[PDB]
């Protein structure tokens, strides 16, 4: 287990981030989804290339999960995954050279009034906006080259740690999300399935949500998209 203290623009960029999207905060799972979406393409693509890239997990999946009881929300790709590296670097930094780019767009943007909530999606800087819903988000990721692992964040701070569980994930994300209490209707699976519906609808990949059918209870993958 290692601590960490994030770059100082991605502090400010959480900020700004947070800000924009004050009151539609239910973009934020627009952005994780689409950043599952971009893992998946990542993966497919590695697999033009690379004849075992999908040996650790046959699947190509979306598949969201609402834990009511634990106050847990859970969305889980197949996609390329992270090594340990890219998650400190990646979410602890600004990594990309994009990433400067959307810094610099966003407050001239945002002092002359002109939408913002684009310059999110463009940038795939969306990751951040978890935190408008959550008091603690929660990366376990599994990518080809590096054993399973978790980071861990309540936005002042961040640690990555070898996952004790070892590979569960075969390839592949699970982002996690404890919810705030002013955010509990995420929990709900008629709320998440109409948001996933609404924001799956480009994917080019399955979208599931674990859902129940219903005194006998079924429980399975319901397709969004
Ligand atoms: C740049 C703003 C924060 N950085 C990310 O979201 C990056 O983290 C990684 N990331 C986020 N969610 C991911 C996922 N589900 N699978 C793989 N990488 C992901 C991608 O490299 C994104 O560019």
């Amino acid at each position: 287990s290692e601590k960490f203290a994030f770059q100082a623009e991605v502090n400010r960029m959480m900020k700004l981030i947070i800000n924009s999207l004050y009151k539609n905060k239910e973009i934020f799972l627009r952005e994780l989804i689409s950043n599952a979406s971009d893992a998946l393409d990542k993966i497919r693509l590695i697999s033009l290339t690379d004849e075992n890239a999908l040996a650790g997990n046959e699947e190509l999946t979306v598949k969201i999960k609402c834990d009511k009881e634990k106050n847990l929300l859970h969305v889980t790709d197949t996609g390329v995954g992270m090594t340990r590296e890219e998650l400190v670097k990646n979410l602890g930094t600004i990594a990309k050279s994009g990433t400067s780019e959307f810094l610099n767009k966003m407050t001239e943007a945002q002092e002359d009034g002109q939408s913002t909530s684009e310059l999110i999606g463009q940038f795939g800087v969306g990751f951040y906006s978890a935190f408008l819903v959550a008091d603690k988000v929660i990366v376990t990721s599994k990518h080809n080259n590096d054993t399973q692992h978790i980071w861990e964040s309540d936005s002042n701070e961040f640690s990555v740690i070898a996952d004790p569980r070892g590979n569960t994930l075969g390839r592949g994300t699970t982002i996690t999300l404890v919810l705030k209490e002013e955010a509990s209707d995420y929990l709900e699976l008629d709320t998440i399935k109409n948001l996933v519906k609404k924001y799956s609808q480009f994917i080019n990949f399955p979208i599931y949500v674990w859902s129940s059918k219903t005194e006998k209870t079924v429980w399975d993958w319901e397709l969004m998209n």
